[PDB]
């Protein structure tokens, strides 16, 4: 039994559960037949890796499978009871029955998690268990970034497969950059008809020049909505990040007439890495109205109730030199032009409590933006921990605002995972291994009445040197599935030579979906 992320309580029991080549199914109607679609999907499933055919009663005592609803369950959590006679799942909502069948599948030949048929096993079986599981973790995230490289749709679709593996629920698009802008936007063509194209693939950094080749891409509305749908699926939800209003070179190039500072400046795409001076100008109404209506957009693609608003390494130098920034700031009675930045974010918050409620979002930052005066805009917010990341966490906890932890190291998953010369280029030298990843402990040394403002955990995978899919993968695995069972599994039951062990039997499973992946641990 190899079970990764490894659940809350786990007994094995006497015997085997045989599957045969068909059996029936007892399925709960409840819900508005949410619980049956869930097992319908599984049931492709099965039937894709095993041949084996499911049928339908109203009959306990027939059933071979069962799903029951418990309401005392919480969200995310299932029971899973294999014994000889029946299998029998128990969950409050849809999202338990589907982690209670990723847990089904996990117990069965890695081909049938893989969602491929083999030659090698004949009979289909189950060990007996008592299962009774929960996430540790209620934000157990990835996040991309395809402003820096795009990646396109098919593989964005492999992404949320390997979340899905390993119980992950959100996954973090981080879509706009200073080097590229990846979302049409139907009120603003101009930032993917410029903000989608540079020249240059490989951005420049230290000596490395720009290359002179086209190279970019977007995501038509009609592509992000059925990434959504398909995200839906596998219980990932995702939330779109529009970093601002920092990281935003590739939006003030297209729009410079009103995001730049310095409009009468040349403003193009970013070719290069690093931190970008061309922010937008907060102060211009345009720039307010452009922010509004992208978010309008988002809340028509996104049904998710976050939004990312990033924050991150936002230099005021331009605004400092600004006229309409320099009234502003003395209009809003402050003298650091880091508040600018906060009272932008309190226009937005304010703007998005204005729609219908279903229309409403929360809004996610990055941690500098804890830098401000942060009562401009509140404590109904959540700060994504990712430099300092723990004292960050920490700061953000005692200002009652929820927190979730993606440290630089060793969250960031593009890092290096070797130390041997024959490593993909990426960021780091080689420190943040597989045992660095899992050995994070989120909540070491958070005081108890801190821990609750700790919404869980996230690994994200930044984009500068990598440019091709094998290179996303080699790197995103295993060290994802360590991220993804610190989210689930609680700390006490964490041991990395545990998870070596288990993980080690996802190769066959990687292998059989064509993905790549660090062997160093395999
Ligand atoms: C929020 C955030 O991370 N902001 C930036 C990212 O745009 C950048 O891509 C990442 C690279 O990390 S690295 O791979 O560890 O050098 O580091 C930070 O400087």
């Amino acid at each position: 039994i190899a079970l990764t992320p490894q659940p809350a309580h786990l007994t094995v029991k006497d015997g085997r559960f045989e599957f045969g080549n068909q059996l029936k199914a007892k399925v709960t109607p409840y819900q508005g037949d949410s619980i049956r679609m869930v097992f319908e999907s599984f049931k492709k499933e099965l039937q894709e890796a095993t041949g084996i055919k499911v049928s339908s009663t109203q009959k306990e005592a027939k059933a071979r499978i069962i799903l029951d609803l418990n309401p005392q369950l919480p969200a995310e959590a299932y029971k899973l009871n294999v014994s000889k006679k029946q299998v029998r799942i128990e969950a409050s909502r849809p999202a338990g029955f589907y982690y209670a069948l990723q847990t089904l599948k996990q117990l069965m030949p890695r081909n049938v998690m893989a969602g491929v048929a083999t030659s090698d096993h004949s009979q289909w079986s189950l060990p007996s268990v008592e299962i009774e599981d929960a996430p540790r973790f209620e934000w157990r995230g990835f996040m991309l970034d395809e402003g820096r490289h795009f990646f396109g749709k098919d593989e964005i679709k492999r992404v949320i497969d390997m979340m899905a593996i390993y119980k992950m629920n959100r996954f973090h698009w981080h879509l706009t950059e200073d080097q590229g802008w990846r979302i049409e936007i139907k009120k603003y063509p101009k930032l993917t008809e410029t903000g989608a194209w540079r020249n240059s693939k490989v951005l420049a950094y230290g000596d490395v020049k720009p290359d002179g080749e086209r190279y970019g891409g977007f995501y038509t509305q009609k592509d992000i909505k059925e990434i959504v749908a398909y995200a839906k699926k596998k219980f990932i939800e995702i939330i779109p990040e529009i970093d601002i209003p920092g990281h935003s070179q590739a939006a003030v190039a297209a729009y410079p007439e009103f995001l730049a500072c310095d409009p009468r400046d040349k403003h193009e795409v970013w070719l290069q890495q690093g931190i970008s001076t061309d922010v937008i100008n907060v102060a211009n109404p345009k720039a307010m109205q452009f922010a509004k209506e992208v978010i309008d957009e988002l809340t028509e693609l996104f049904p998710f109730n976050y939004i990312h608003l990033g924050g991150d390494e936002c230099p005021t130098r331009k605004w400092q030199k600004n006229d309409e920034c320099k009234k502003l700031l003395s209009e809003i009675g402050s003298s650091n032009f880091r508040d600018l930045q906060i009272y932008f974010y309190k226009q937005l918050k304010d703007y998005i409590a204005t729609k219908p409620a279903d229309q409403q979002r929360q809004l996610i930052f990055w941690n500098e933006v804890l830098h401000g005066n942060t009562s401009i805009l509140g404590n109904d917010i959540t700060i994504m921990a990712w430099i300092g990341a723990n004292a960050a966490a920490k700061q953000a906890a005692k200002q009652g605002m929820n927190t979730i932890l993606s440290p630089q190291i060793p969250y960031y998953i593009n890092r290096k995972q070797s130390k041997l010369p024959t490593e993909p280029m990426s960021q780091g030298h080689g420190t943040e291994t597989v045992e660095a990843v899992y050995n994070y402990q989120p909540l070491k040394d958070v005081d108890a009445a801190l821990q609750p403002y700790y919404k869980g955990v996230q690994a994200n995978f930044w984009t500068e040197w990598v440019t091709e899919p094998s290179v996303l993968e080699y790197l995103m695995l295993p060290r994802l599935a360590a991220v993804a069972e610190a989210g689930w599994t609680p700390q006490e039951k964490r041991n990395y030579e545990d998870f070596k062990e288990r993980i080690r039997k996802d190769a066959e499973l990687y292998d059989l979906k064509g993905w790549n992946y660090g062997k160093h641990i395999m």
